[PDB]
């Protein structure tokens, strides 16, 4: 009853037969169907062994389309006739045509509206590209309604990005140079997005917050909701997305400016001109959006099983994932939920023998995470007292899968040294490295820029349900899957990524026939929980935190070191923040050495609570500027793209675009106030680890 | 090496020793006199026995007045001629007629100015003298300077409520009916105040804040400083404080309307009139104010002594009382620091002879207390981390001694059932009561209004430095002293509170001659750090929380069935709250059950988290509205006086006065918010108490 019997008792066949029965039908957040798959997990995970499984219950604000009045775009004449109409729903796969019940194409959240107006296209719509447009292009786009192609950030930065620009409207669009692949045939005979399809997702900008109605407290029972007006992150302007074929009759026509240069073009047969409107012959043509979706407080349901510890039940080490899909959830999520489902039937067959976990297991099934990770949000603000004080660790679950060339991990630095001597002891699945562990297969595809000899590991980012865990409340947090080769596919996410096509015959005929990554992420993930649980000692090093502290602060002064003449006028230092460096570097050394030497449990739990609260030393309970839950001074989600992680944000924000200030004095006493957070907090949490008393 | 050995180790003749040695000269926050003694107590701690013994300084905004550039008003006549100037100092007492440095009366943080106009007279300047005032009355404030007696509530609320009725000066005095007890003589030959005693004190509205520059973070080396139109808290009005000889000269003219009744007549001789202005004859002359005192960042110094525990080290419990005064401090602070001086002293002679407790103990001789409890504040926001995690209770240790008649205790709940025991075990020094117990004399004196047979025991309010460890990190917290009999004494405070007169004679000759009292609270003090850092099971009752939670729930709920019509009209229950309250009541009666039955130090220290952690778990880390710095929902320092507690204050102060309001909808809508905040809370608080898995 070892690591290696968890790990033999994972099979690719269970995790196979697991992702049939999760996508036969779709279980959109707040359906009846995927209340009814709720049940089917509370019911199989308590069959597997543990010990409770609840499930917790919120009522949330949603979104969807009207049944009886289809949203739709539309190219208007000056008569006002609808001389094309986008499509209302993807052509739905081979042997799918019948099902019912597929939500169609839509921008979860966007408000309702029938905008008429002249197109200005605006690239990927990311901060850069409106910079390009408003100061170099002196193109406006106030009253317009802007085409954005997907891919590069979140949509919902696109969507803030164009709603301040004055857009009265945003439409996105799928480019084939973002979501084809050369050489590669489209669903059903190969991995590519076809014309016709189109990427659902919601569009809201929640920094955290969860339900849009109640910031700070779960959307219970007796909650009291914010009128829709007050409402966290809901777009002010109609949104909704197309596929490439209705995307190329909306761009053709377009004329004003030329794009300013081939970074602006995609790859359909039309000239990407910026616009406003159309060429010449059909100047009084115009765009007409019909949008009528509704928001609704809409019952949700996470599921919570319980392994209790058998030493330190009042320790949590956290798997979780989500259930709710935006159709078939072929890979997101239920290629990430199947392995779960395996990861607790394995779990359990070790329970049912007679063994407990060290610390207690709990495992989560959220939902509603499509809709802005609302599920594990509330639940976690219904548990924060519990999750701060007893929270060890957070294992993500979403998709296992979003290619199939080597291994990915994003995680805290904490949990660094576990994933490297994990993955030495695992088989690669990769062909060519027969006999050989993942850790070699992974560091030769994806090697460190910093290392020789290590593999690259990512910062923790955003757009995922580990966000509450991490960014809100400081506890370690990990997700790892298997990917891309991103040097030689250029290409965002996954082609058919929250498309129709998304399916079990997706996965099972192009990503993974044998299921051996989904096996190997089965490892991965199921081996740091165990490890997590059942070391005697946490299984974190702080000083690879010492190491990537010292690198942020470089990365961050060199950001400053652009504007020499300012640092020299307002006084700016970064002295603190670097000594602050130093003094976590020669700490966290000293308490290293202590943890290798001392029969004692007391000194034990003790250094285990110094591990434990380390990563939670690095919240401020102030929050970063006007984004109260993104809390952690070292990681948020980048203000530009929620996906990406960005070091030192506070500081990071403070520095961005400072040239174009009004008042320098003002905007340099902020990057000031921001350096001085960060030493504070950096040295604070470095006092942590000093001796006790 | 128990309790009684520490008790029996503790000497009336060593506090009167150090009393005496603690009292001779001005120990003014930020002056080198203060800080010699701060190097002396780090001295003797060190010498005392404990493991380390450090100052921890800080650099904060004090106030002072100009030394060539007096504080003083005048009436002045149409020609501009000062005709009547009040005092330039107090009349030094006995002997210290040559003493150097006594800071003379000023309101510390007024800002400057020399406001020329006619005097309303306010009352108390509390929110209902106000009300009066302004709705009853009609005498509008704007422009006028304001006179005001001292007493009822804290003399920043009186400046913050004369502010926002447009005062454009305020002046403080002590009249002989709240400070001037009949029958008892003047310093020096008894303890009433004299005519041309004075009350310093700090005007500044913090609401928890610290150092008004440097608000949620340590005033440290490197902090980045707000300017000061942003700093917290800070008076926009000048403001200064007379004694009642030289109030009576301006209260002597006063014209306008006659005192609206008895409860706004004081004892002087004079009409109180409100005004404005003067009578007939005088009508043309005008008050006018001087202030000419600075703010300055100036460096404070805490001393931090700690004694290591030998089974859990990484658990704190902190005694802590500041040193720095106003100017002898012969009651506040130095007859609270002996105490501390001298159970420092015990303690220290318990690990000579090789004794440790089982936590570590932690002492603290706070600086700037006087100036917004600035060294605690600091210090805490330095330390927070550490404390949130690791602190156990925090014992406050100001004055020891405010009257000789019975014990005063304001404490959470959760240290009711330790302070009964404790006070069982003590002999009462009252006359009257030989060979009783404290406990006797105590409850005789001071019945609880709820219980036969048990003592009243207050909430925590603030004005004092458990307010950063209670309100805002959520820390178990207590005070003790001897206190006045309030039903026969009506008085607000002891008559020569931040007086000169305030010194080692009038507690020698006047309170306590034989420093019993003093040995008493030292006792109780002490006896409380003692079994908070010695009992194996921390003596907390979680549910003598459940007793007051509903009389607080019947409380507020009472105070809104005021209003049936609007409770109907918008739909406002309090089922929610008294839910989680029978909740809270039933969990913690089953935790109190497991509590007592179970050689496991692991379900041991699990229980002392969970106990520890019960006072955490009401901190909401949002705060309260605009105000972030108090968090504890249960509890937080009126909005109307900031020495007294409040229980559900969101809910509370969403009431009050409400009847009032513009958009009874929306101020219905904000009770009904808090209601759902304080129910949340209370349901959180009971979960942390459940079984952990
Ligand atoms: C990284 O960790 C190191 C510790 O190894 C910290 O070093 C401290 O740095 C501060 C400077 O920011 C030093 O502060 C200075 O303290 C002097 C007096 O300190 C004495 O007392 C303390 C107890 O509190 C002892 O620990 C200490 O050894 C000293 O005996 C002051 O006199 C200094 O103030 C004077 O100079 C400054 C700067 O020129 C002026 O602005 C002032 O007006 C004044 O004249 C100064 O405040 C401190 O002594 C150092 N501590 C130790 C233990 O060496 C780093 O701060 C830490 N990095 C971060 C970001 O925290
Ligand atoms: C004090 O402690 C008690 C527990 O002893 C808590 O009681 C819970 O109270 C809520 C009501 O606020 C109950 O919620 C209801 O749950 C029903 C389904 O719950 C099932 O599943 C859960 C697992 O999550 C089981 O524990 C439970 O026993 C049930 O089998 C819903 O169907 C109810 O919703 C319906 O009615 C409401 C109200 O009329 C409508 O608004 C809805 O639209 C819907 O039709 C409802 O949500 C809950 O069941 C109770 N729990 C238990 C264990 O009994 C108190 O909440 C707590 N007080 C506070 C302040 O927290
Ligand atoms: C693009 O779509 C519009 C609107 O059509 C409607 O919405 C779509 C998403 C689908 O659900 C359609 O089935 C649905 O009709 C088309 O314009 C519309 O054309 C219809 C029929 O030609 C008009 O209906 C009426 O017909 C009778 C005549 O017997 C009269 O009583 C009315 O006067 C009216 O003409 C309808 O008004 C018109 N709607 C709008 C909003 O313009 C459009 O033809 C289509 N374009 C294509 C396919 O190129
Ligand atoms: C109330 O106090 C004022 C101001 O007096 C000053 O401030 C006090 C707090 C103390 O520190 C005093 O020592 C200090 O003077 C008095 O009014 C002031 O009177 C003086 C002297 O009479 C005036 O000084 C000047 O004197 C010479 C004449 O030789 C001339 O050069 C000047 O023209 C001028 O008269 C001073 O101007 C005047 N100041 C003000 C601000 O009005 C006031 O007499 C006193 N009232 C009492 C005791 O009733
Ligand atoms: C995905 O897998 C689950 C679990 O294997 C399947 O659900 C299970 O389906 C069986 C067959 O429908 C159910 O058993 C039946 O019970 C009813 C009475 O309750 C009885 O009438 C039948 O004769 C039969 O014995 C079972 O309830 C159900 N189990 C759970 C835990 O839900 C599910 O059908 C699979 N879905 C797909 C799309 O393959
Ligand atoms: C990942 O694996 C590495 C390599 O095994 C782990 O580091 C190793 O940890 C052991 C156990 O703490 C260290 O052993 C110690 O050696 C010293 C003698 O120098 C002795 O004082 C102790 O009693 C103990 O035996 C070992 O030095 C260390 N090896 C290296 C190369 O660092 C690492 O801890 C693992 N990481 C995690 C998170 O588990
Ligand atoms: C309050 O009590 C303290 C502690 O007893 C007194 O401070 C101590 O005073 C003595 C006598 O001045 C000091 O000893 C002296 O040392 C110097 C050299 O350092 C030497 O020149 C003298 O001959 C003498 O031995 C001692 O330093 C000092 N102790 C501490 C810890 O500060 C203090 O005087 C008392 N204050 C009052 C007002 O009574
Ligand atoms: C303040 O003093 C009271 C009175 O001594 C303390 O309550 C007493 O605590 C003891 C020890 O937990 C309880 O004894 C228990 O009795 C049951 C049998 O019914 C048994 O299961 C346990 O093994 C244990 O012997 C005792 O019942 C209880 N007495 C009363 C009247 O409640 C109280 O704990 C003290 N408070 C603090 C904070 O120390
Ligand atoms: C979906 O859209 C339809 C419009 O075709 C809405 O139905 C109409 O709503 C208006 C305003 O409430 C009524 O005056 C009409 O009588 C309704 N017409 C019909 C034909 O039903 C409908 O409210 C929307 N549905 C949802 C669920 O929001
Ligand atoms: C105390 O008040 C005096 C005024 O009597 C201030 O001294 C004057 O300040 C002004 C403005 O800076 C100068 O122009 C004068 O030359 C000063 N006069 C004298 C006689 O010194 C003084 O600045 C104040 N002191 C403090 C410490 O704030
Ligand atoms: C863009 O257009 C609007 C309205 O037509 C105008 O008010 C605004 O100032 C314009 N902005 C720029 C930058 O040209
Ligand atoms: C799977 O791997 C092969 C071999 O490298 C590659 O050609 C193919 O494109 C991959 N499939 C997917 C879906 O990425
Ligand atoms: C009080 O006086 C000021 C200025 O003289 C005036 O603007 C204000 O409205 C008055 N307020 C009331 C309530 O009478
Ligand atoms: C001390 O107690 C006596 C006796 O009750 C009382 O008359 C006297 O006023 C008290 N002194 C003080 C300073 O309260
Ligand atoms: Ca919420
Ligand atoms: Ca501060
Ligand atoms: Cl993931
Ligand atoms: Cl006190
Ligand atoms: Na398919
Ligand atoms: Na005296
Ligand atoms: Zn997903
Ligand atoms: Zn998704
Ligand atoms: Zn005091
Ligand atoms: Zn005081």
């Amino acid at each position: 009853h070892n690591m290696k019997a968890f790990l033999d008792e994972l099979k690719a066949e269970n995790i196979k037969k697991f992702l049939y029965n999760f996508t036969q039908i779709p279980h959109l957040a707040g359906t009846e169907q995927n209340f009814q798959l709720a049940k089917q997990i509370q019911s199989q995970w308590k069959e597997f062994g543990l010990d409770s499984v609840e499930l917790a219950h919120y009522d949330v604000l949603l979104s969807y389309p009207n049944k009886t009045h289809p949203n739709y775009i539309s190219i208007i004449n000056e008569d006002g006739n609808e001389i094309f109409n986008t499509s209302l729903f993807e052509p739905p796969p081979p042997g799918y045509e019948n099902v019912s019940d597929i939500v169609p194409p839509f921008s979860a959240f966007s408000p309702q509206g029938m905008p008429e107006g002249d197109l200005v296209y605006v690239n990927y719509a990311r901060t850069e590209d409106f910079f390009k447009l408003e100061r170099d292009m002196k193109i406006n786009c106030s009253g317009k309604i802007v085409i954005a192609r997907y891919g590069k950030v979140f949509r919902g930065n696109k969507v803030k990005n164009a709603q301040l620009a004055g857009a009265k409207g945003v439409i996105l669009y799928s480019d084939p140079a973002d979501y084809f692949a050369p050489g590669v045939k489209s669903y059903p005979d190969g991995w590519n997005l076809p014309g016709g399809g189109v990427q659902r997702g919601n569009i809201l900008n929640l920094n955290g917050a969860g339900d849009p109605l109640t910031p700070g407290y779960p959307a219970n029972e007796y909650a009291y909701r914010r009128g829709i007006a007050e409402a966290v992150g809901l777009p002010s302007i109609p949104v909704h997305p197309i596929g490439y074929y209705d995307a190329q009759k909306l761009l053709e026509k377009m004329g004003g400016s030329a794009p300013p240069d081939s970074s602006w073009r995609g790859s359909l047969k039309v000239p990407y001109n910026v616009g406003p409107g159309f060429t010449g012959n059909f100047s009084t043509q115009k765009v007409k959006m019909h949008i009528h979706s509704t928001n609704e407080v809409t019952r949700i349901y996470n599921v919570i099983g319980t392994l209790r510890g058998a030493v330190e039940p009042d320790r949590y080490v956290i798997l979780g994932g989500h259930r709710d899909s935006w159709v078939f959830g072929g890979i997101d999520p239920q290629s990430g939920a199947a392995v779960v489902h395996e990861i607790v039937r394995s779990f359990g067959t070790l329970k049912k023998e007679g063994w407990r976990p060290r610390r207690t297991i709990l495992f989560a099934s959220w939902d509603a995470e499509e809709f802005g990770l609302l599920g594990s949000t509330e639940w976690a603000e219904e548990n924060s007292r519990l999750l701060q004080e007893r929270g060890v660790a957070y294992i993500n679950a979403d998709s296992s899968i979003e290619g199939n060339y080597t291994l990915r991990v994003d995680c805290t630095p904490l949990m660094y040294s576990l994933v490297h001597n994990l993955t030495k002891e695992l088989k690669s699945p990769d062909e060519g490295f027969e006999g050989k562990s993942l850790y070699e297969s992974w560091t030769k595809k994806s090697p460190s820029p910093e290392f020789s000899g290590m593999p690259r590991i990512s910062k923790l980012g955003s757009g995922n349900d580990f966000e509450v865990f991490f960014q809100r409340l400081g506890i370690a947090s990990g997700r790892a899957r298997y990917t891309k080769n991103w040097e030689t596919n250029k290409f965002s996410g996954y082609p058919l990524y929250h498309s129709v096509y998304e399916t079990y015959e997706l996965v099972e005929k192009f990503y993974d026939p044998m299921f051996k990554y989904h096996l190997t992420v089965a490892q991965v993930r199921g081996g740091m929980v165990f490890e997590l649980a059942n070391s005697i000692v946490l299984p974190f090093d702080c000083r690879d935190y010492a190491v990537v502290l010292r690198k942020y602060a470089d990365k961050i002064y060199s950001i400053s070191m652009k504007h020499p003449q300012e640092m020299k006028t307002y006084s700016v230092s970064f002295d603190s923040l670097f000594s602050a460096v130093k003094n976590f570097t020669e700490i966290a050394s000293k308490f290293s050495e202590r943890l290798q030497d001392f029969s004692n449990p007391i000194v034990l739990r003790m250094m285990n609570d110094q591990l434990m609260f380390l990563e939670r030393a690095f919240i401020d309970p102030l929050g970063l500027p006007d984004r109260p839950f993104y809390r952690h001074v070292i990681y948020a989600p980048s203000s530009h793209n929620k996906y990406a992680g960005e070091s030192f944000p506070g500081i990071y924000d403070a520095l961005f675009d400072i040239e174009s200030k009004v008042d320098p004095s003002k905007a340099w006493g902020e990057v000031k106030r921001q350096i001085y957070v960060a030493a504070f907090t950096v040295q604070a949490a470095a006092e942590t680890l000093s001796e006790v008393a």
